[PDB]
DNA sequence: TAGGTTAGGG
């Protein structure tokens, strides 16, 4: 049994008329659900427009995501890997992005180093190992862009990532303005 | 379209 956090998905843009029952009925098609709930306003019961579903294994979760697009109760919803409450605290933890910031890589890191670790998560479209302007000096970080935002979500939810023989920190990429607006 | 569940008392 893998952690509950990794066996759960956030479902956004849920129809006004979706209830635990209708949600379950749709997602059980891809595996055994251990949890399924529509979040409602703790007072008016009114649906908050989002919920979560949890499967018995992450294999079943992957199957659900490969099943995209998902339409529930006639509305196109948006399934996503569940970000933990703690990580949801971080700036832009819930954005839908295709690029990741990879920090703390050794100087001699080369593109094949990044590929041998990241390719297992999805199709890579771009790889950029950053250097200093005019100096040419390596800056110790890179940006990797995928073809599916889910490749990125599957990555960031993990804690460790080994590249060029050592662990590195990986986070969703924030734009120049998002960064500055986060500090 | 981000949760129904986070710092004691020795």
């Amino acid at each position: 049994k893998e952690p509950e956090q990794l066996r759960k998905l956030f479902i956004g843009g849920l129809s006004f008329e979706t209830t635990d029952e209708s949600l379950r009925s749709h997602f059980e098609q891809w595996g055994t659900l251990t949890d399924c709930v529509v979040m409602r306003d703790p007072n008016t019961k009114r649906s908050r427009g989002f919920g979560f579903v949890t499967y018995a294994t992450v294999e079943e979760v992957d199957a659900a995501m490969n099943a995209r697009p998902h339409k529930v109760d006639g509305r196109v919803v948006e399934p996503k890997r569940a970000v933990s409450r703690e990580d949801s605290q971080r700036p832009g933890a819930h954005l839908t992005v295709k690029k990741i910031f990879v920090g703390g890589i050794k100087e001699d890191t080369e593109e094949h180093h990044l590929r041998d670790y990241f390719e297992q998560y999805g199709k890579i479209e771009v790889i950029e190992i950053m250097t200093d302007r005019g100096s040419g000096k390596k800056r110790g970080f890179a940006f990797v862009t995928f073809d599916d935002h889910d490749s990125v979500d599957k990555i960031v939810i993990q804690k460790y990532h080994t590249v060029n023989g050592h662990n590195c920190e990986v986070r969703k990429a924030l734009s120049k303005q998002e960064m500055a607006s986060a500090s």
